[PDB]
């Protein structure tokens, strides 16, 4: 019997940046996240790990038979802070250990105070060196410490002009991480500018349920058409969600 919330569910699996990124993470944890990302209904999209943990992760992917699960890792993160030459070091290093993609955290509290070009140039040095290297780059812009629509504008906006290939809500390190006032935000920044072929959108942290999830699916269906979010367009960043969309499809 096909539900909203079935349907809903199993795009969501489909989309997932299936996470972990904790102080104690280990290979071991690493591992275990790898073998979950390959689910009885299909696979996630990606895994999010720290960078150093990439290698043992490729090779998890490679001999369990999903080399196509995207590896994503993150830089200049959790903080945002705006030194440049940190964020690429970071970000270059993230290239040689074998990322997929890129997710670096938007020098947020720079642009709060006033900053918008640090922004840019932060983005934009980061958003050379992955394409250089076929990887793509997502840009976290922590919504809930911007806090404020105009400043939820502008970061989007300058990531995207800076080259981002998705905007992301949030570290997931924060009080207030994603909010479907938040992705409507963003989702209409995507749309204001016409780039809806170019630039993904990504709601993350706090993303915990079945039916959280389906809010946000529903955005985007909203927006720009239900055929949109395909996994270049849209992910889940996710630690804590699988299990829900698992256990709303009958495996739970």
């Amino acid at each position: 019997h096909m539900t909203d919330l079935k349907a809903s569910s199993l795009r969501a699996l489909k989309l997932m940046d299936l996470t972990t990124l904790n102080d104690d993470d280990t290979d071991e944890k690493v591992i275990a996240l790898c073998h979950q990302a390959k689910t009885p209904v299909g696979n996630t999209a990606a895994i999010c790990i720290y960078p150093r943990f990439i290698p043992i992760a490729r090779k998890t992917l490679k001999e369990q038979g999903t080399p196509e699960i995207r590896i994503a890792t993150v830089t200049n993160f959790p903080h945002g802070n705006d030194d440049i030459d940190i964020a690429l070091a970071e970000t270059r290093a993230a290239i040689a250990y074998g990322a997929d993609e890129v997710d670096v955290v938007f020098p947020y509290r720079a642009l709060m105070a006033g900053n918008e070009q640090v922004g840019f140039d932060l983005v934009k040095a980061c958003k050379e060196a992955c394409a250089a290297a076929n990887v793509l780059l997502k840009v976290i812009i922590e919504t809930g410490e911007l806090k404020d629509e105009a400043l939820i504008r502008k970061a989007s906006e300058i990531s995207i002009k800076a080259g981002a290939d998705f905007i992301k809500t949030s570290t997931g390190k924060v009080a207030v991480n994603a909010t479907p006032e938040s992705a409507r935000i963003m989702m209409e920044v995507i749309r204001d500018m016409g780039v809806e072929k170019t630039v993904g959108f990504l709601p993350a942290g706090g993303v915990r349920t079945a039916e959280d999830a389906q809010k946000y699916l529903a955005i985007a269906d909203e927006l720009f058409g239900a055929d949109w979010a395909d996994a270049r367009h849209y992910r889940f960043g996710a630690s804590s969600l699988l299990a829900s969309l698992l256990k709303a499809l009958g495996h739970g």
